[PDB]
RNA sequence: UGAUGGGGUUAGCGCAAGCGAAGCUCUUGAUCGAAGCCCCGGUAAACGGCGGCCGUAACUAUAACGGUCCUAAGGUAGCGA
């Protein structure tokens, strides 16, 4: 299914069109989430390189 | 239906004037008085009626959302140049 918006906006392109995505804001090629460097938890149980006990 | 209230006439009383019973009259309307209407509900396959404005979301668009005024209620499903 395409939503409501995207159908009232084929309408509008349709009916004398403008192309509003074109106004829209251009995003960056990469993504701007929020990162964080691990918590203590997490570095205490990566458990990398799994090396064996003695 | 006619309680009263008022007037006309006059037997009589007052020498003018004026007062005036009864009767007969003209009028006034107390009371009595049902449906209806006002009132209280019900009824829309009874006649009928079924709203505005503004803001708002991943940089656009749109508004699920919210605000407010009014209403008897704000047009549902389905359909739609």
């Amino acid at each position: 299914a395409k939503s409501q918006a995207k159908k009232k906006r084929g309408h509008r392109l349709r009916n004398g069109g403008r192309d509003v995505l074109l106004s829209r804001g251009s995003t960056p090629s990469f993504s701007t989430h929020g990162r964080m460097t691990k918590s203590k938890k997490e570095i205490l149980n990566k458990r990398k390189h799994k090396n064996p006990y003695d």
